[PDB]
């Protein structure tokens, strides 16, 4: 059915070469998922196969090849977290639009952050990716960083990224709510003390951030370590 895509998934470089020789028009053929062979080689981190495919896609803009979900091969690369592959897709004459969103409104940075891929996230920010693009849920990357409780990512986003801190998603939750709800006390304190997050904001249900804390232990830690403003 889809010989080339499969060979890419299996990481069978010999077969990929064979197939492209007998059926060249398969290079940009879409899946039942709307994916071309490159999506799969990147998805499964087939480094050598990816470079081979790219050598034959010199004039192809990756932005032009979204999944049936809105994911281009660059979105997949950032989600997988292999910085080598990410750099490989970026350092081309035709570069991808770093702020391009999927069908759900998320960016490559949203994807990398939620998976806690620090190196990739940094690479994206250093190259111009905006940290203030909201998805369908009105969340920016910082909402995800607080959710997974990554102190490094929070520092990266708020420091180098100059990320906004008090933006509320559709539930009325700022990143601080997410840190506490998930039990990330140190992350909650960091946002408030170092980056000025406000903790007196209320939910779409009138709840304060301290009110959605995972434990009474987490709540106590938070209240005990934040200064009144």
């Amino acid at each position: 059915n889809y010989p080339l895509h499969q060979a890419c998934m299996e990481n069978e470089f010999f077969k990929v070469q064979e197939l492209l020789h007998s059926k060249p028009s398969l290079l940009l053929q879409k899946d039942q998922d709307g994916r071309i062979p490159l999506h799969w080689s990147v998805s499964f981190q087939a480094h050598e196969i990816t470079s081979f495919l790219l050598s034959k896609m010199e004039n192809v803009n990756l932005d032009d090849y979204p999944d049936d979900s809105g994911w281009t091969p660059f979105h997949i690369a950032c989600s997988v977290g292999n910085l080598e592959v990410v750099k490989s897709l970026y350092d081309r004459p035709l570069k991808p639009d770093l702020n391009k969103i999927t069908n759900q409104g998320v960016t490559c940075l949203h994807l990398a952050v939620g998976k806690k891929w620090f190196e990739v996230s940094q690479f994206l920010i250093e190259n111009g990716a905006s940290v203030r693009i909201k998805d369908k849920f009105n969340q920016i990357p910082l909402h995800r960083a607080a959710s997974v409780g990554s102190l490094k990512l929070i520092e990266l986003l708020c420091g180098l990224g100059k990320s906004a801190v008090n933006w509320q998603d559709k539930q009325g939750w700022t990143p601080l709510f997410h840190a506490l709800a998930e039990g990330h006390g140190d992350a909650a304190v960091l946002l408030v003390e170092k980056y000025g997050a406000e903790y007196d904001l209320v939910d779409n249900k009138g709840a304060k951030a301290e009110d959605v804390a995972l434990n009474e232990q987490v709540k106590k830690f938070f209240l005990n370590n934040v200064v009144d403003a």
